[PDB]
């Protein structure tokens, strides 16, 4: 599924990301941009073999499961394929186990590098949430 911005807020918003670990809804709306353009099945390896899965583009190298990550972890406890379903349920509760570990969203490298400091609320602007 491809989300438009205000859909996917609301989407996020209804599952509790809005100020969850007090980050405001236009960054994880801004996030989930530049990690997978709002398309819930992209996939994109790593180079050293781990692959990240999903609207916000979570890495099998500590979050889930992908039977090809060797030395990685599953803290989400999750298949990496369930973080590619059109409900972002899965994905949701596991970016909420990565934001809370320690480094808040600077663990999305695209955020840090494209959102982190901007104008985020541009990304949820006139949408009705
Ligand atoms: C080690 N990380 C913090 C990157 C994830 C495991 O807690
Ligand atoms: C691209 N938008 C204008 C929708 C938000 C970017 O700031
Ligand atoms: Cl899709
Ligand atoms: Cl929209
Ligand atoms: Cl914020
Ligand atoms: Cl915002
Ligand atoms: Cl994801
Ligand atoms: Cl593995
Ligand atoms: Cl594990
Ligand atoms: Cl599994
Ligand atoms: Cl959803
Ligand atoms: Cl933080
Ligand atoms: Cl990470
Ligand atoms: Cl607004
Ligand atoms: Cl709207
Ligand atoms: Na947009
Ligand atoms: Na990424
Ligand atoms: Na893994
Ligand atoms: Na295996």
């Amino acid at each position: 599924k491809v989300f438009g911005r205000c859909e996917l807020a609301a989407a996020m918003k209804r599952h509790g990301l809005d100020n969850y670990r007090g980050y405001s809804l236009g960054n994880w709306v801004c996030a989930a941009k530049f990690e997978s353009n709002f398309n819930t099945q992209a996939t994109n390896r790593n180079t050293d073999g781990s692959t990240d899965y999903g609207i916000l583009q979570i890495n099998s190298r500590w979050w889930c499961n992908d039977g090809r990550t060797p030395g990685s972890r599953n803290l989400c406890n999750i298949p990496c394929s369930a973080l590619l379903s059109s409900d972002i349920t899965a994905s949701v509760n596991c970016a909420k186990k990565i934001v809370s570990d320690g480094n808040g969203m600077n663990a999305w490298v695209a955020w840090r590098n494209r959102c982190k400091g901007t104008d985020v609320q541009a990304w949820i602007r006139g949408c009705r949430l």
